[PDB]
Protein backbone atom coordinates (compact mmCIF):
# COMPACT_ATOMS: atom_id res chain seq x y z
CA UNK A 1 0.00 0.00 0.00
CA UNK A 2 2.57 2.56 -1.15
CA UNK A 3 5.81 2.36 0.82
CA UNK A 4 6.02 -0.80 2.94
CA UNK A 5 8.13 -0.23 6.11
CA UNK A 6 7.76 -3.65 7.73
CA UNK A 7 4.50 -4.96 6.28
CA UNK A 8 5.94 -7.68 3.97
CA UNK A 9 8.65 -8.56 6.50
CA UNK A 10 6.24 -8.78 9.44
CA UNK A 11 6.32 -12.55 8.86
CA UNK A 12 10.04 -12.59 9.67
CA UNK A 13 9.89 -11.17 13.19
CA UNK A 14 6.26 -11.98 14.04
CA UNK A 15 6.41 -15.53 12.70
CA UNK A 16 9.32 -16.38 14.99
CA UNK A 17 7.17 -15.75 18.05
CA UNK A 18 4.35 -17.99 16.87
CA UNK A 19 6.80 -20.67 15.76
CA UNK A 20 8.84 -20.46 18.97
CA UNK A 21 6.96 -22.97 21.12
CA UNK A 22 7.36 -25.90 18.73
CA UNK A 23 10.89 -24.70 17.98
CA UNK A 24 12.00 -24.69 21.61
CA UNK A 25 9.97 -27.82 22.18
CA UNK A 26 11.35 -29.83 19.28
CA UNK A 27 14.84 -28.63 18.37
Amino acid sequence: KRFWPLVPVAINTVAAGINLYKAIRRK
